[PDB]
């Protein structure tokens, strides 16, 4: 159960205070508030302070589950997608929260990609001036992460690709098949990942509560991910046709 307040120093760099809600003072010139394995007392202290509550039912707006985006007159909420270990992944989903130009990420696990994002925005040389910037570059951390993730699976579809084809160097015609398997499923779910966050971008792009600089950068992160998206589809016709002929293989032979 831990707190983390991110601020911004006095010589325009971050500083990562390990917080105690029950004991310790609140800091000044807070960037990005980040809060793993919540108890109540973490739950209680956000809303306490910065007005940050979740009911799915509530008088004022319709709460549609059915969608992961949602904004009122002084904050947004984004369910945002990730990818972790269960090589066989799961979703994995993170709560972001904007109050008082604050960013709020609340997870109830430590994967790998999050501290990707940690350790980037702790040594960018950008300026992050209030809490949309920080999330603004984690859009980009995370399409960067997406990307690393298809170039593994063409790694090995190369490998399976040359071995099928030219029927050199295969081992157990049922192992490639499990491979094949298994990285068709990588590859539809970082596509999907990739879906949930252009969705989630563009709504952001909408808001204005954003300004100018973030909705460029979020263009070009879009732009990014729809040809990650183009890869992923070319990747899966190829990891589909591996499988029809490797099948094909298995049944003549
Ligand atoms: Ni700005």
């Amino acid at each position: 159960p831990m707190l983390y307040i991110y601020i911004k120093t006095q010589n325009a760099l971050v500083q990562r205070i390990n917080f105690n809600l029950d004991s310790q003072e609140l800091p000044q010139n807070i960037l990005w508030i980040d809060l793993l394995h919540p108890s109540a007392a973490e739950i209680a202290f956000i809303s306490s302070e910065f007005n940050l509550e979740f009911p799915t039912k509530e008088e004022r707006e319709e709460i549609e589950l059915s969608a992961k985006y949602w904004e009122d007159n002084a904050t947004i909420t984004i369910n945002a997608h990730f990818l972790v270990r269960d090589i066989k992944l799961r979703t994995e989903i993170v709560t972001f929260a904007t109050a008082k130009n604050i960013l709020f990420t609340i997870r109830y696990n430590e994967f790998s990609t999050f501290e990707e994002i940690q350790a980037r925005i702790l040594a960018s040389p950008k300026n992050f001036e209030d809490g949309f910037d920080i999330i603004d570059k984690m859009f980009e951390v995370r399409v960067e992460k997406d990307a690393d993730l298809l170039e593994w699976i063409d790694k090995e579809a190369r490998r399976l690709r040359t071995s099928v084809l030219e029927k050199k160097d295969e081992y157990s015609y049922d192992e490639m098949l499990k491979d094949i398997s298994s990285l068709q499923e990588l590859n539809m779910r970082v596509r999907d990942s990739l879906f949930d966050k252009r969705r989630a971008m563009t709504s952001l792009l909408k808001s204005d509560k954003i300004d100018k600089d973030i909705k460029q950068n979020l263009t070009i992160v879009l732009k990014d991910l729809n040809s990650l998206v183009e890869f992923s589809v070319s990747q899966l016709n190829i990891l589909d046709n591996i499988q029809t002929i490797l099948a094909s293989q298995i049944n003549i032979e």
